[PDB]
Order: C-alpha cells, then structure tokens, then sequence
C-alpha cells in the first residue's frame, strides 16, 4: 500500500553536478526543512563559532524542550559573509542539519538563542570535499568554488558560503566537509 525505504533523508533538488578534483560541485534547490539555527554578533567569525557550537550541542545534549537526550550529529554549516576587501562581516549564522528521523518531529528550543527555522527557496551550490580541512581550506574551497563556477550566471549573494563539518577541525576531526554558496 505504502511504499517507503531506508534510504531518505534529504530530498532537494540537484540540478546537475560535475566539478574539478577535490573541488567538485552540486548546485541543488533545498529540501526547505525545519532546522536549528543561531547567530551571533559583535563576536568574530573565531568567537561566534565557538560560542555558538555550545549552543548546537546544548540543543542536542538534552536542553530540548522534549527532553531527548539523543546526540544526534550529521554535519553542521555555518554562514560567514566576506567582503570585497576580503575581510569576513562580523555575524555568523550557524545551521544545524536536523537528521532525517528529526525532520518529521524535532524537538522544540529551550534555548532562546537557538530557533528551528526553515529555510527553503534558494539554491545553493555545494562542494564536497575529502581530507584535513583547517579554516583555510574553506575558504579556499569557497575561492576555487567561484573560481570553478567561472563562466556561468551563477552570482552570488553577499559573497556568503556555509561551511560545513561535523566539528571544527583543527586537524583530524574535519575529514568530511561541504562549502555551499548561494545564488544571488
């Protein structure tokens, strides 16, 4: 009668892919889900992360209003807004992918600094890289993903990319991370 599997998380819309090694690309519409997000100000993009990483693992920790003290990690992207003159906006908006299972009933914030919003309508476009990633690299994976969408009407707005990982690699913990950028 109903036909369901396993295999389901995240249904978007991708309308093609096809990039260079190490950097390859993926520009697909978003699945337009309820996720968790904060944001934080008058702290840099250094400060903000790690303040609001607290935040995002409060929210899974157990500080949920249904009291679920499931951790539950898949990676989590942030947005950094970098200007022409190259220096990153001081404001930084930290999504937290809810997990598939979550999507259909995500817990309510206790904490007033994070929201459950949702975010649909725009298309992104989404590297997918393997290795040690450090700060740098997001940056330059941001560089060459402009770099790569070279020769398109891709444009973007406010120059922003979201920088995705399960933790904010220093070394090790970082192997798998995605750079989105959205069309302006």
């Amino acid at each position: 009668n109903s036909l369901f599997g396993s295999v389901e998380t995240w249904p978007w819309q991708v309308l093609s892919t096809g990039g260079k090694e190490d950097v390859s690309y993926e520009e697909r519409a978003c699945e337009g889900g309820k996720f968790a997000t904060v944001e934080v100000t008058d702290k840099p993009v250094d400060e903000a992360l790690r303040e609001a990483m607290p935040k995002i693992m409060k929210y899974v920790g157990g500080t949920n209003d249904k009291g679920v003290g499931m951790g539950m990690t898949v990676p989590v992207s942030f947005a950094v807004f970098p200007n022409e003159d190259g220096s990153l906006q001081k404001k930084l908006k930290v999504w937290f992918r809810i997990p598939n299972q979550f999507q259909g009933s995500p817990p309510a914030p206790s904490d007033e600094s994070v929201k459950i919003e949702e975010r649909e309508g725009i298309t992104v476009y989404s590297t997918q890289f393997g290795g040690y990633a450090k700060e740098a690299d997001y940056v330059a994976h941001a560089t060459q993903l402009r770099t790569t969408l070279e020769g398109t009407p891709a444009t973007y707005q406010g120059d922003v990319y979201y920088c995705a990982g399960y933790d904010p690699p220093m070394k090790p913990y970082g192997r798998r991370n995605e750079v989105w950028l959205v069309k302006a």
